[PDB]
């Protein structure tokens, strides 16, 4: 004799990947997570899983053809979860996706049923992975993945408000003429309509915007900054109306989370976690609070000093999620 | 105002220094955009299309990921004034080939689209290089060249950069070597008449043809010609499976944009005018290894081809020249 | 010729680089700036300038030998400033450096004299460049470069407290078990002993560390956070005692500033600029305040809300610097 | 309570996954450290040396740069317990060549130092690959392999990775092509007896020797042998000018660290056992093109050398064995 044997002397046979990531779901969200992770050099092996065989194969092939331009030496796919074995991180993006003029909460029951199949299969092949839930409604689906998986809470992470906070910092950046990296502010709670802008922590160079505008984010705000949060809430609905779905910003947000996990950064992110007994909540609700994310998932939660209104809004967000959650079948 | 209480303006201002425009927000256009953004090649990105909603939606979706990027300005419009001061304009607009349809069948539809696009792009960007991605790429690079009236160094077709990348990936798979360490060139038409240059196929300077002179021929026990057949069929296989191709071409285009933006002077198999080489006496555009930098193609590598490889290259040139003779400007 | 047998030339190009960076001084600081800039792909051309011919050629050849692993296609050097022609950014690291125990202010006259030769030469070949001053005392030498160059203030930037602040965030990160990227705090004023930690702006996820500890950074602080600022001030002296100089952290700090300029990022950095008009400063004092940094240099200044003690400390830093800069011989 | 506990609720009661250790904090060691840090290859970086102050100072200077990096833990100690669980251990410690001194002259000093270093590395990092940088690299890779008890694939010498990068840079400068697009292999000893493989020197698959048969001989009108002479002389000239070399070796080591950490299976000219190849009968380690990945060197490419190139390679092996056979450890 063979040309390979005439060219190369083999001295060694077949080891497990060391930094493998799996993306479940090859829809627009899943492929944007896949491309973003590949372009960030986070994995030595990427595995893709879906139920639509041709689509899955074509997407994997399209990725593989770009191998020369990447540093991920193994791109694999299958409808069979055996392909996901030895993953450090498993990203779930599968299910019904948010529709034009409809809440993400409208996808709940269908995605719970789909997770009843996915989660045990993922768990069977990578019992020590970190689960990263992207599918909507993300906060409810994270709690669901947590209950089905049997994993300790640190290993079940929801993409949550990482994107809402990025959109908020972009918008704040545009108003101020400052790069989003230099605009600080957190959007917590539900990754959806009941999200909470923490105006009290919004700052540039440590300068509290609330200190220069006491009314910041209220109805009395002469600059109507609440409209920036309105823009955050509405963003997915506007993007879906224009292009039919959202993909790029979420793919970049998920890769940002994957980077913190894969490289054990211990950076703080506003991501879905169990808040039972934290803030003002007594229900087994998952929602975004600032978390320290690293190699073991969520190891710590930052306790944000919320104003009485911010606390009320966060309790309201938890209630809206518990309200939907309590009535589900699983 | 809150901005004035927080920030003192000290300076009243300037032209983008490393601007890139992507024409077409279809799957190819959007994969080029995400790839370019994730490689930090531009200080400004402009998007152009004819479908207003889709264009705004794509622009907004990219803008929302700005925190995770290093491209501080992302803009879009149907109006080409948005593309002003681009150093590189990437054209991905036009009809795409169906299963069983040759890229050469897209000619009349895409030339008519280029008749509008090309004069509008060149208008606002004196310093731009035109990078053609739309198909048939070789023919459309000649069309972009004729319409723009640009010098040949400035008009580039993505050509066989992806064909050679695919060939390199497939060779790597057979050998258990990364594509980076698998060398091989696929030249000519980015289509059915492409030419695998078996004479230059190597690992660590070792010629695979020197080890097997039957390499790439029907006599080949390992049927290495099937690797070139797979390169030829690749777009069609992917189209049949997922409906279109996007990721690999996006990465191939960002690779070329990187060499241009960073004046790397790397060698790529890309569409250029070959009048004067291999006995070609006409204004044919096709892929040959080109040195690519800040002024586009400044130099062309003269690949030494065996008589059969040269014959296959002239056959690809005749095929492309025949289609050029059908062009109605 | 072999080159011509292998290659057909199409045109004689205008070889003028688009993103050229010059590093003046090939000492330990200059070379650390050089390697960090090459490893960040910020430049299409890197030029080195020094007065020691052998060391200059040696440093240039060594960086050139690594070209295969880089994306900076031209690395050049000369004692002649003609080699610096058409630079977008010129980083000055040349001059005397602190000996063990030596104040950065002690380098003032020697460095002002060196700058009298350097600055006109830089200006001669790159009249549109942004000047980035790293040589010490940085604040005073930024004033010197400004006066000599005749450039508008936006294009004359001092590395200032970019590193002091990075050290502060690192130390804060170590105390809290959080990545420095998620620890926020600003060290302002002189890049030296009179620097000011802004305790009011020190936070993790927008939670003011002082709101949890009212006595944060004071003598009454049970946890003695003031020692974090003392460690910041002492850092270079401690590193100098141990390794004889500092290099890596300043190199990374300078490339961070180079990145904001070259890529027009408009990020906020605590760097040396004229503060005439802020905190009751009526003179041409250059010192670190948070600045928006982009392609045109310092376009804007963030007005930080200082406590009366913080403002008094900043005005003391301002007076220490003005005492020296007002009497300079040039 | 404490401020930390007022700010943070701990919910989880710490072993690195991609740790790298650099042994020796001289100019080579620190160039390796910064290059690795800037390539984001490790989640933990450990430094080891015998000079306490110097080690502490270097560690501290790296830590102070943590904000600009993605390596969340930088540690150091004289004690090898600090290197626990490394996936890669880079050895740069030992005597370095003076002006006018061969790397081969450092052998006794460096073999004696390796007797202490190698068993302490292996004791705390049983899963690691050993990357030898200290000189003479080829002999020290053999020595580290023998001492360690590690299989030969896990004991790699930086070898000719830098010699080949130097050759590719010089070739690029002569041709006006980026080194990435200039292919050429310098094999054998990382020293005076290195072998430029002229037969494999090519641009885009075009052999330079096919265009110029005299390539690399004294008859060559363009004197391309001066390129290999500059490669051989490079460390001596740089040492004569600046007192040592650091930047190019640092980047060459980070290149090898990348292929290892990311299991790339790229081809590099690095130190491995050549017994059984080109009729070499002894346990000589020298550079040949190797496939490098997560398990180190898994495969060796068999370069087809001309009679003179093969004679030069066997002469390099003979030189190395001349020094190696007289070693006591
Ligand atoms: C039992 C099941 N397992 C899977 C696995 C993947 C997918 N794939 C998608 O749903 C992709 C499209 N969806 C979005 N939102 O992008 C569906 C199912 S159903
Ligand atoms: C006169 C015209 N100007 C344009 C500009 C953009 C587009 N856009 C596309 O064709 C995108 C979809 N096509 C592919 N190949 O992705 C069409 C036209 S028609
Ligand atoms: C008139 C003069 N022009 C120059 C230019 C460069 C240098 N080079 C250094 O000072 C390097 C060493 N110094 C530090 N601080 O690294 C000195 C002079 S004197
Ligand atoms: C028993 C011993 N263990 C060590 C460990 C480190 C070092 N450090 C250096 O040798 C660094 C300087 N040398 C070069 N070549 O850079 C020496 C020794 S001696």
């Amino acid at each position: 004799a063979a040309l390979k044997d005439q060219l190369i002397v083999n001295l060694l046979k077949e080891q497990v990947p060391q930094n493998k990531i799996t993306v479940v779901g090859v829809g627009a969200v899943g492929m944007a997570c896949a491309i973003s992770i590949l372009m960030k050099d986070l994995a030595d092996e990427l595995a893709l899983v879906d139920v639509i065989e041709d689509k899955l194969k074509g997407e994997m092939m399209d990725l593989q053809h770009g191998s020369l331009f990447l540093k991920t030496p193994k791109i694999v796919s299958s409808k069979d979860y055996s392909v996901t074995a030895n993953s450090k991180l498993v990203i779930i993006t599968a299910g019904a996706r948010q529709q034009e003029g409809e809440s993400r909460l409208n996808l709940v029951q269908r995605n719970v049923n789909i997770f009843k199949f996915i989660i045990p299969n993922v768990v069977k092949y990578s019992p020590q992975c970190k689960l990263l839930i992207v599918s909507n409604p993300v906060d409810i689906l994270t709690y669901v993945a947590w209950k089905i998986s049997g994993f300790p809470k640190n290993r079940v992470i929801g993409s949550g408000c990482n994107l809402d906070s990025a959109r908020f910092r972009y918008l704040m950046g545009e108003r101020l003429g400052v790069h989003p990296l230099s605009c600080h502010g957190w959007v917590l709670g539900e990754h959806g309509d009941s999200s909470v802008p923490v105006w009290s922590g919004v700052n540039v160079a440590g300068v509290s915007l609330k200190s220069l505008n006491p009314q910041l984010g209220t109805d009395a705000d002469k600059e109507q900054w609440k409209d920036v949060h309105k823009q955050v809430v509405d963003s997915a609905y506007e993007v879906i109306k224009l292009k039919g779905y959202t993909s790029w910003a979420i793919g970049l947000s998920v890769a940002d989370l994957a980077e913190s996990i894969m490289k054990n950064l211990r950076r703080v992110h506003p991501i879905s976690t169990m808040i039972k007994g934290l803030y003002g909540i007594k229900e087994d609700v998952f929602l975004s609070v600032p978390c320290i994310l690293g190699q073991n998932g969520i190891s710590d939660v930052v306790k944000v000093t919320l104003t009485p209104d911010e606390e009320a809004r966060l309790k309201k967000s938890a209630d809206t999620l518990w309200g939907i959650q309590k009535e589900l079948q699983f």
